[PDB]
């Protein structure tokens, strides 16, 4: 169980958004706290990724690129699990101090995306996803979006991605065929959700100075430098099906 030992050991702990819950639920306050949460979680995503088995086998530029393309999907998948285990999926548990009810879903102007995120959360229940399955699936999400022109050493990436697929297969194996199909269909469903959120993030950054929404340093950098490569089709998800 070496692989699962590692995934459990490096899983990030609780991250708070810093949200002042006694101010009114305005669009600007809610989106500014979500952006701050993203900035805080990005720190943990980087430290988590660098500690994954085999990750340092990747070229150093590929390491940062893969994090900078997959972070939305990783963060939404993890938030979906938090929601399933904490509020049982009619609310979104972005953080202990940033829990979206239906009112916040509307005031954030993200209601339809939150609905889809809620559906993703509920699938952990409908499919009875185990903690071990969640951990392996989340790791695989780091290796599920790349440039169409390929990475700087694509061969090492393809080997590492293969090995994470094998680990998922082992965790299921420890019926199997139906399970693997279910989990890979679930993984595929993350990318379209992440794409819609990437679109929202980009549009909000462009008009941020006018809706009074503050973007932290690394969020502003990644949404203006890397996210447009996804939105323009230069960086694309790897789907199973
Ligand atoms: C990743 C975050 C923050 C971390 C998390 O739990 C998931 C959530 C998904 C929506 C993202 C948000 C970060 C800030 C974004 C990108 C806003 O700009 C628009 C959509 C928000």
């Amino acid at each position: 169980p070496i692989f699962l030992n590692v995934l459990e050991a490096i899983e990030p702990g609780v991250v708070c958004a810093g949200h002042d819950n006694n101010q009114p639920d305005s669009f600007a306050a809610l989106l500014s706290s979500l952006n701050e949460l993203g900035e805080r979680q990005l720190v943990h995503v980087v430290k988590w990724a660098k500690a994954l088995p085999g990750f340092r086998n990747l070229h150093v530029d590929d390491q940062m690129a893969v994090i900078q393309y997959s972070w939305m999907g990783l963060m939404v998948f993890a938030m979906g699990w938090r929601s399933f285990t904490n509020v049982n999926s009619r609310m979104l548990y972005f953080a202990p101090d940033l829990v979206f009810n239906e009112y916040r879903m509307h005031k954030s102007r993200m209601y339809s995306q939150c609905v889809r995120m809620r559906h993703l959360s509920q699938e952990f229940g409908w499919l009875q996803i185990t903690p071990q399955e969640f951990l392996c699936m989340k790791a695989l999400l780091l290796f599920s979006i790349i440039p169409v022109d390929g990475l700087k050493n694509q061969k090492f990436f393809d080997e590492l991605r293969m090995n994470y697929i094998k680990e998922l297969d082992r965790i299921i194996a420890c019926s199997c065929s139906r399970r693997f199909y279910q989990l890979t269909k679930l993984l595929d469903s993350v990318q379209p959700i992440a794409r819609e959120l990437y679109q929202l993030a980009f549009d909000l950054l462009i008009k941020s100075h006018m809706v009074s929404v503050d973007f932290p340093e690394m969020m502003a950098e990644i949404i203006s430098v890397q996210v447009p490569k996804i939105l323009s089709g230069k960086v694309k998800p790897i789907y199973f099906h």
